């Protein structure tokens, strides 16, 4: 399968489904990265690995459905069976969501269906959990809610800050993401026709 992976930042979690696809027997290859922000590490990160970029600045477009199609143009420029979220900060419109249903994957930093939202470790902290995690999902129209692939529970450390659990949190997303990429990738994980995820 031919990959496309969003970003908005760091791109540790494209570090990562970067190195795996490059594991022998992968079903994957990322073809191309996008940014919707300039000058992010995640750029630097997908040229280092010889995979082509795209910059494509939301704040340039009047609403989100043609910022939306500004990205699926690329998408089709680059022939792409599944699109990965890695730490885009972009909500999608309705109909790129739907065009992309059972094809694209989100990493989420909580055990969906707690902490939805960009700021899930403030909430987990505020809370006071113990354990927390991450979730890889397909991406719905309602966000952090569409059906889950794969988590991992994580402990709350005393005393941890943010930081410290957001560091604790990304060891795990880097497991569970290419693992999941890798499923849907092969077949072996789909969206089903009653909407419900499928294990073949
Ligand atoms: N892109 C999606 N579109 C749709 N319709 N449904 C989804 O499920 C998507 C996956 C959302 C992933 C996450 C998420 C949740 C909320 C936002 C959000 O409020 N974005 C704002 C911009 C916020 C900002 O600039 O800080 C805005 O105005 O777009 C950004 C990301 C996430 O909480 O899981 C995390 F961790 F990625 F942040």
């Amino acid at each position: 399968a031919r990959v496309a992976v969003l970003i908005s930042g760091t791109g540790s979690n494209l570090q990562a489904l970067i190195d795996s696809t490059r594991e022998p027997n992968s079903s994957a290859q990322i073809d191309i990265v996008i940014s919707n922000k300039a000058a992010v590490a995640g750029l630097d990160k997908a040229e280092r690995a010889g995979i082509p970029t795209r910059v494509i600045n939301h704040k340039l477009y009047k609403n989100r459905v043609e910022f939306d199609s500004a990205i699926d143009l690329v998408l089709e420029e680059f022939s792409i069976d599944i699109v990965c979220l890695a730490g885009f900060m972009r909500i999608l419109s309705g109909p790129f969501v739907q065009k992309w249903n059972g094809k694209m994957l989100n990493i989420h930093p909580s055990l969906l269906p707690s902490f939805k939202g960009s700021n899930a470790h403030e909430q987990a902290l505020e809370t006071g959990v113990t354990v927390t995690g991450c979730t890889v999902h397909f991406v719905a129209e309602d966000v952090d809610a569409g059906q889950i692939i794969l988590q991992e529970a994580v402990p709350v450390k005393r005393g941890d800050t943010v930081a410290t659990l957001s560091e604790r949190v990304k060891l795990a997303e880097h497991k569970i993401f290419p693992a999941a990429l890798q499923l849907v990738a092969s077949g072996t994980v789909q969206l089903g026709e009653n909407g419900k995820i499928c294990w073949v």
